[PDB]
């Protein structure tokens, strides 16, 4: 009854966008998704997602989708190293945790979200850049293409998104650390040490501050991270050239074995990113113009050292959604207060939580 003859558009077409769109549109809603990137085939870079219990797989068992979450997902064991290449613990996964959180590519769980949608409900190369109420609609402007208009909007364009001002003036935070991301392909062959040392198993190691985190099998690929506290004289280093990268990396890493050494010397490409917050706090602004909310990242993007990220968003999408649909609530506005007013406690919390373990886990002695 809420949305009748009424039209909605999610804007992002990330993991927590997707997923919004299927549950309105199994509800028979009209929903379209805006997504800046210019087709599917555009690779997303990024390690792999784990959907939990209660939370992501709760998402997806709502859309039809859990069963297509486990075919291609994999549940991945944990050693943690030292500096030196000695496994100081391993941590298999019990056959009766296999469905606890298996890791999936981030390509394969978009390919399922996407898979899962009427043809057309994403409007690919559509990157927002400002919204503006109407009498009862949004008119939506794009990048050099036509205008759009909806009676609801779901800002979900992920942490760094420029159009959430009708929501809440919150900014966005620098925490203080600092993520270098890069793929090996072929591991076997291109860091042989590092890959036998992971033996099948995710790997993480931390040493005077500079954390490494490591999946040896990403749909093939290995995907790794190096974190540590931004350094006081910076950017200095220039991510488009990889000869300043391993430079810097050589010598944070000087005491570490070879095998986390050649990781460093064999990448292609390194992908740096400032460790952010979208910090919850204070209520969202009351009384908006007309209705309109924001999920996953944009409502909540928090360090990523509680693993809370993706599956606090698809939390946010099952919780909206259901709002929007069940038939209990008089208005828009009031569904989204709903949403929102929950949504502020766990994402509190996974942010208490993030926030913690960043603090601890760069304790200049710390140990996993
Ligand atoms: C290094 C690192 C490691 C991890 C993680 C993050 C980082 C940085 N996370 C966090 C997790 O990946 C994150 O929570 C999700 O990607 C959030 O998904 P969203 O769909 O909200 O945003 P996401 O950023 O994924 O999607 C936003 C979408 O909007 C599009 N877009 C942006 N601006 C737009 C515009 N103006 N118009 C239209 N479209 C626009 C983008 O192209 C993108 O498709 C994580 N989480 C987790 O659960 N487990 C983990 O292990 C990790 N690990
Ligand atoms: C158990 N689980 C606890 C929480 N996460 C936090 C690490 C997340 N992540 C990360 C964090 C900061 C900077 C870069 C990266 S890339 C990356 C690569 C592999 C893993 C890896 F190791 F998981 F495969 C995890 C991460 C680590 C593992």
């Amino acid at each position: 009854n809420l949305l009748s003859d009424k039209n909605v558009a999610i804007i992002g077409g990330g993991p927590v966008g997707l997923t919004m769109a299927k549950l309105l549109q199994q509800n028979g809603i009209d929903v379209s998704v805006y997504e800046r990137d210019n087709d599917r085939e555009a690779r997303i870079f990024g390690g792999t997602l784990d959907l939990h219990k209660g939370s992501g797989q709760e998402a997806m068992k709502k859309a039809g989708l859990l069963q297509t979450y486990y075919d291609l997902a994999l549940p991945m064991g944990v050693n943690i190293a030292d500096e030196k290449g000695n496994i100081l613990s391993t941590k298999n996964v019990k056959p009766e945790n296999r469905f606890d959180n298996p890791e999936i590519n981030r390509n394969d769980l978009r390919a399922i979200l996407l898979n899962s949608l009427e043809n057309d409900t994403v409007i690919w190369d559509r990157k927002l850049v400002m919204l503006e109420p109407g009498k009862k609609k949004w008119t939506l402007t794009f990048e050099n293409k036509p205008s759009e208009t909806a009676d609801l909007v779901i800002i979900a364009n992920g942490g760094m998104s420029k159009v959430r001002k009708f929501v809440t003036d919150t900014e966005v935070e620098e925490t203080g650390t600092f993520n270098i991301q890069a793929d090996i392909h072929h591991p076997e062959v291109n860091c042989p040490g590092f890959f036998q040392l992971c033996n099948g198993n995710r790997l993480m190691a931390a040493h005077q501050g500079n954390l490494l985190f490591a999946n040896p099998n990403n749909n093939g690929a290995l995907h790794f991270g190096i974190s540590f506290k931004t350094p006081d004289e910076w950017t200095q280093v220039d991510f488009q050239n990889r000869n300043s990268v391993v430079d810097f990396l050589l010598k944070e890493f000087s005491d570490w074995d070879e095998r986390y050494k050649e990781l460093i010397r064999v990448t292609s490409s390194f992908v740096g990113l400032a460790t952010r917050i979208f910090p919850l706090g204070k209520s969202w602004k009351s009384k908006r113009p007309l209705p309109i909310t924001m999920i996953g990242d944009a409502a909540h993007l928090m360090p990523p050292f509680a693993g809370q990220g993706v599956n606090s968003g698809l939390m946010d999408a099952l919780i909206l959604s259901d709002n929007l649909t069940n038939g209990k609530f008089n208005s828009i506005e009031e569904a989204i207060e709903n949403y929102e007013q929950q949504m502020f406690i766990y994402g509190k919390e996974a942010q208490e939580e993030s926030t913690q373990n960043e603090i601890e886990m760069f304790k200049p002695d710390f140990t996993f």
